[PDB]
């Protein structure tokens, strides 16, 4: 059989502007322009989210490297201190393992930082080392990972684009568009009309059938998330995105029940875990689970996630994360179409998503991405040598 | 990237005598000596399970040739009728196909089937299919299956024993012994005294650690399962197997919740599916779930079965398969033992579990696997020559 | 009306050796002796918590400067991560605050690292620095803590000891002894057996009246916990503690129905927020909930947490967070007893918690804590000069 | 450490003529005309909620003085019992205490009059006396009492104005205009019609975005206040408060789901104790409640009250109660608006809500209230010399 080769070494680094850390922008872009968030309520704050500190982390970059030569990496949200945990904490769960040991080493990951762990910042780190692993044995193996994950069940990837131009996104061939919310409760029954306004906007714009969702990052109450939705229900509105705080199954349960009939409820990006997953689908929280595959535990855990949500019959569209989304949508069955962020600042043209750290990174092409694209080991990606890695610790 | 061969041909085949259906037996056999059953309470049906038809199946072989000459294979129970759904149904979806097309296979038997599937035969029949995909898969990487799973999180397999015998199995080396229920609610007071001395008997053998188990077949009702576990509970007895038909999930319900405090309730053997177990798991139906790679839907379904389980943190320990069982559980969290049937006859020696069919079969070594031993390409077996092969139908 | 200062400056340090993070022992420590952990299923990381880094983090340090030179500050588990945390991101919302701004400040410190906390080491930062809000609160108005919190409710403190040597705890006038277990699921009935040898072994010491405790650190499975609670009845044992990990509410809930009449189920250490103890308390998933001040949210989110413990009528008995618990406690009448870590090596004499970071820290004198020793401003402690200070981080 | 003073004496005064009572009115008074209640369905107590005896009680003056010369005090609705209940039973729990045994005190004050109490006029009772211990603990700390209680969370105020001209409070600069509804259940189709011309005519005055609310005081039933609710959907009420008696906790639940989507439901000014809100939260009672700070509880378990609802994610929107409320709902995330009753005759200006009563007592300026203006210690009010204060008991 095959001659597995073992781990020698992992190392942690950070790199910083764009990349993985989608908010870890400059000035300009729509991601930053008057973004509803839970600080909004605070008006010094309101304007962007980086005031608030919503870029402090940046981005963690983990590299693997296998005693046949190769080196596995990934990139994913929280900069030096998910460096940190990496380095001291982690790296003695892999180093000496074989690369296939992927069920045990994640075991061992999760379970050495339950005591500061279970969501949160350790989980995205133990997120990036995951996927690392997964494109160092994809590396071993000679194939890209939707072949080591089942198979493709499609032959190509259809895309709906998330950003402030939904208008420019049809004409770019996405099969629908994705708005953030800019006015929160505490900007009252004016910003509610301002909302509308702009959902009715790009509606004439983009004719009925397009698609048109709201993306609320967590900032609104239950009262103002249920009129906004039912003020939507006009023009057609498909979902309403993570309109409360994630900890707050409870009130996801009553908004989707006091949904408009038809209009999908959808959360997840901040919640982490087959456990946090089970409770917003047992609880009846939502119709679509949107875990972002670097954050909500890796490829082995979102697995377990993905099949928690087929017994329930749910639909699973992660927060888009570059190729380590496509990879793994691409072979489920209940992910029948994928999110692509809008990184351009203007939102008026395609560009990698995960720009300017990935080379040899994929884009949709009128809206698609055919599977054949998906072809070269592991995540099919190589680090751009022009961006500055840093290492802030050795072990 | 590694050049994906794509299936030639798929070929169904009939085999008869031992082997995968371990009911299709000659006389003189345990497990087929008194064995408790539905049929039990017809005087005429209840010596034999033979009497009633349990080995009016036998063996189904299946047979997945690649362009690169690569052939998996993998046995079940199904037969003749199984073949016929084999060679006029399912070939047409997998004839083609890259071998790495797993997902969506499984998906288009399923989808296919549904009319007049969902569990039973059919289930049988694409789990086997399944297997031999996966075994195929496993020979064209050159890796053993439970390498393609995730790897193994534990050095060893530990099992428990199945038979009349598990003082024997105790000087063997087994963790446990699961003994067969030889009398149900119609032989009254007095065969309830039966069971529950015979009990009494190999607990006085083997001690007050050993594990004991009782495995009931789908025999009995919910007042008799109740009663017979509280009798047990005074010789420590660990869980009572599929004391109801498998379609009374409310009586599984019941029964857990009058069980004595401590003692499990087990079934799953005859259940197939994500959706049958999430309703024994989200009834709260049993304390460990115990599917049949071979009957409740492959590999491709117990995996998305087995992350069920994990969210609901509930124990998997398949009805053993041979090595179809083994490579999986190897590499599952959530399934710290396996099950081993003793298939001598008077289950007083280790045999291989599904012989005479499986050359290459590894036997327990004083009730262990070391894991070093699973490292053949796919379930690492071969079909023994001896055994002739009949190919009833061809398409 | 008294003039209130503004907050200057907000440092965060790091210190090594023991103090607030329990874990950052050296050598022969009972704290480090085979204690029963979720890695204890791997013989590599069943003898000591060190080797899968409980000790990675080491202790958190947060002052905080107002304009009238007043300096409040606290101590807890995070190191160098948190501190990063704390300098980089959460300074922003401190400094020029006015003092009293507490609420504003830990909802803008909450909010605003929603994208990666929720649970974990975030709110452990997030808790280090709302515990230095308040002790410099304390030290502006010249008053202990307790006076600020509605004062004590009770003359003295009485606590109950935790470590290896329930016997000498009690000869040391503690009012119980909680004892680590030692042995996991892994281990199986050995182990089982060993765990109650331990335990009647302290009962015959300690005799029938003395209160007696299991901590399993998240440990055991839903049958083995139930198992263990059966067979420590025979002992009187007064409680179970942590039994399962956090994220497993439903397990919980189970292991509380199933539990022998009279014992309690407790847990709560690992888990953060109202919200947290919210699902814990509305499930029915323990009868004492157990936050850690300095890892739950801070003294800011206990109060909301122990008024919703009031409103179930629940104990509520804090990990023990030397000062800092015990300023909190006394003034609630839901907390009738308090936890005290015996951090002695050999747990056979009294020594401060939080050696040796804490000068002026009050131990118990013979099992109590007169609150006339608590007449200080703030959390009336200062830092030992001993200890080496780092500032990792600036900004 | 600051030298905390006992308490020397408690004294409990009468005072009757507006001020904390509401409806101890004279004639030609909004809040006395034909005002929809339990008594309407008798023709003879209809017009007049006097008529009834709701005007019975009058004002409790509570004074605690300090053994350092301070004296804080309240006022609230009790009268004659109330001071009896003051000075014969409370007095003993405060007199020789501490000021800052705030939470003993109540604890006492609570457990001591349980066999009488629970709610209604004994918890308004302990309530004042709460109140006057917090105004006391300010003045001993030269502090105002939301500084007392976590800080401001907002720089200022906004209120909606509680009468019979809702058209006049939009001019004054309020956000909303709650509205007493004048015709119950017993006046059939009707009063209905009736009910909803007045909604109507106001909101043609208002426009459509100002807020309008209707009050029912607890005089409905199920039904009818099902159909009120449907036909002001037409007029986009915001909410409907006290459809029902307070001790209907099915029916709340039941009219919130039968409430058109987005119009909130609101009750709670009747309702006393952690508990009695724990029932309203858990049974789905309502969107928003509104206990008194002065029927309550208090202070002290307000703050409870407010902390259940934080964790159930609830609005708290106190009933107007002076400065009571406002410096308690300034330190509160979930209490966005406050209600001030319009104490004018005509509700055609804005007098303090507690006129004649306070001195110093701040009221909105253009529907706003700066937390700068509450900078004075405890409270910041003083009693008014012309009010004529009676002392009916001594002890
Ligand atoms: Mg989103
Ligand atoms: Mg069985
Ligand atoms: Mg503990
Ligand atoms: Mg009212």
């Amino acid at each position: 059989s095959l001659s597995i080769p073992t781990i020698k070494q992992v190392r942690a680094f950070v790199l910083r502007g764009g990349g993985a850390d989608y908010h870890d922008q400059g000035d300009g872009h729509w991601i930053d322009d008057h973004i509803s968030t839970p600080m909004g309520k605070y008006p010094e704050y309101r304007q962007s989210r980086r005031s608030f500190g919503i870029n402090v982390l940046g981005t963690l970059v983990v590299e693997i490297e296998a005693s046949d030569g190769n080196v596995g990496f990934a990139v994913t949200t929280g900069g030096e201190p998910a460096a940190y945990i990496v380095e001291k904490h982690l790296a003695r769960f892999l180093e000496g393992a074989r690369v296939t040991d992927i069920e045990r080493i994640w075991d061992q990951m999760y379970n050495s930082t339950l005591y500061y762990g279970r969501k949160g910042l350790v989980i995205n780190t133990i997120s990036g080392v995951d996927l690392a692993l997964w494109d160092l044995l994809g590396k071993v193996r000679r194939e890209p990972v939707h072949q080591l994950l089942g198979g493709a069940v499609r032959d190509e990837l259809q895309f709906y684009a998330t950003g402030a131009r939904p208008d420019l996104a049809q004409k770019m061939g996405f099969i629908g568009g994705k708005m953030p919310l800019h006015h929160g409760p505490s900007e009252g029954e004016e910003g509610l009309k301002k909302n509308l306004e702009e959902l009715a906007t790009m509606r004439e714009r983009v004719g009925p059938d397009f698609w048109l969702m709201f993306d609320c990052w967590m900032s609104l109450d239950l009262n103002y998330a249920t009129r906004l939705a039912r003020g939507a229900r006009e023009y057609g509105l498909k979902w309403i995105e993570e309109a409360l705080p994630p900890d707050d199954y409870w009130g996801y349960a009553e908004l989707r029940r006091n949904a408009p009939t038809g209009m999908m409820v959808t959360t997840g990006e901040h919640e982490a875990t087959r456990w946090g997953f089970r409770m917003l689908l047992e609880m009846g929280c939502c119709d679509i689970i949107q875990p972002d595959v670097g954050w909500c535990g890796g490829v082995t855990e979102l697995l377990k996630i993905s099949a928690l949500a087929d017994a329930h019959n749910a639909l699973v569209v992660p927060h888009g994360s570059s190729v380590y989304s496509y990879h793994f949508v691409a072979t489920r069955q209940n992910s029948p179409f994928a999110e692509f962020l809008m990184m351009a600042p203007k939102a008026d043209q395609v560009v990698p998503m995960f720009h300017p750290q990935l080379l040899g990174e994929p884009v949709p092409e009128n809206g698609r991405m055919r599977l054949s694209r998906l072809d070269q080991p592991g995540f099919g990606v190589t680090l751009n040598p022009e961006c500055q890695l840093h290492r802030p610790y050795t072990h």
